[PDB]
């Protein structure tokens, strides 16, 4: 009944490497851009979430959210300036993912992640959902309106320190990321009731699962599929607490002796995938992408 013969990066690279497994769903967030160079939410000291009281939020989650930024968008404006990347460097795990859509295996990649690292990787929009959006556009606010604007126009808006008014109707413009409040893309649940079928394989990686509904995504898969997570701490258990983020019931089972399909790959997202892509004999593929694809970057 067991699809992992055991609970381990070779265990899977095994399963990966037969038949049945056809279909990879990768589920990522802020931990797969950090060696790029753009800081993740909760990492302590480093992360957004312990450099917000500069801001002077009534609380900090404020920042986030899409009643607050409508009333007060300023903060997240000067928040946007301070966290804008100064390159856009896709890295290993990205193009980990790009092989895995280049040898037909990617069934999906859904991202939390807003900084657009997976399209310039070179994953299509068929091959994403871009669960809480991206900084790629952004639009007016007004329904009567909804005039686009591209990333050109907000950085420029954001580096002058300018809050971002609507040509045509002078209301606000909001970065196409989906803010605490806000409804999902459609994209996001057509995807997932398709893709959740058909799934062989979920890949987790860089992410802390704090942040519904997309960490229920765990819990849709069927209850045979292994679940590999490749993340510098354990995430996502189902081990209840107050405050824990997932429905009860629902999530990873790395450790307990009922253990049967949940495996913890615990370091850099980089290495891990790196580990993974030489168990499979892809390791020069990958590095030889990565190189190229970081070349060509590098050029301008
Ligand atoms: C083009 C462009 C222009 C600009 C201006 N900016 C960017 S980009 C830079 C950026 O920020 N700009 C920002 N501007 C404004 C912001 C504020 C904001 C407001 C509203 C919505 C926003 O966004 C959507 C959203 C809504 N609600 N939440 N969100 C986001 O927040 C969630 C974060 O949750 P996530 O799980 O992704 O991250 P974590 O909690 O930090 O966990 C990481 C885990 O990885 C582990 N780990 C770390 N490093 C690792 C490694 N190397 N190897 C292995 N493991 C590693 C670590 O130990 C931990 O376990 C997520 O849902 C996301 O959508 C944002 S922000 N691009
Ligand atoms: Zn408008």
């Amino acid at each position: 009944e067991r699809l992992l013969d055991e609970l381990t990066l070779e265990g899977v690279a095994r399963y990966m490497q037969s038949e049945r497994c056809r279909r990879v769903i990768c589920l990522v967030g802020a931990g797969i851009s950090t060696s790029a160079g753009i800081p993740d939410f909760r990492s302590p000291s480093t992360g957004l979430y312990d450099n917000l009281e500069k801001y002077h939020l009534p609380y900090p989650e404020a920042i986030f959210e899409i009643s607050y930024f409508k009333k007060h968008p300023e903060p997240f404006f000067a928040l946007a300036k301070e966290l804008y990347p100064g390159q856009f460097k896709p890295t290993i795990c990205h193009y980990f993912m790009r092989l895995l859509k280049d040898k037909g295996l990617l069934l999906r990649c859904y991202t939390q992640n807003i900084d657009t690292l997976e399209r310039i990787a070179g994953l299509e929009q068929e091959d994403l959902v871009e669960a809480h959006g991206t900084f790629y556009t952004s639009h007016c606010v007004s329904a009567s309106c909804r005039h686009e604007y591209p990333l050109s126009w907000m950085k420029e808006k954001i580096f002058s320190e300018v809050t971002p008014k609507c040509e045509d109707c002078q209301s606000l413009v909001k970065p196409d990321i989906v803010f605490f409040g806000e409804s999902l893309p459609a994209r996001f649940f057509s995807c997932m009731q398709s893709d959740f079928l058909k799934v062989d394989l979920l890949l987790v990686m860089g992410t802390s699962l704090q942040v519904q509904p997309f960490a229920s995504l765990i819990s849709k898969a069927p209850l045979s599929t292994p679940r590999l997570l490749i993340n510098k701490e354990k995430a996502g258990q189902s081990d209840p607490f107050l405050g824990m983020i997932m429905g009860l019931g629902g999530g990873m089972d790395f450790d307990s002796k009922k253990a049967y399909r949940d495996v913890a790959w615990l370091g850099e997202c980089d290495q891990g995938c790196l580990a993974l892509a030489e168990l499979l004999g892809w390791k020069k593929e990958l590095e030889d992408l990565v190189r190229r694809e970081h070349a060509s970057i590098d050029a301008q």
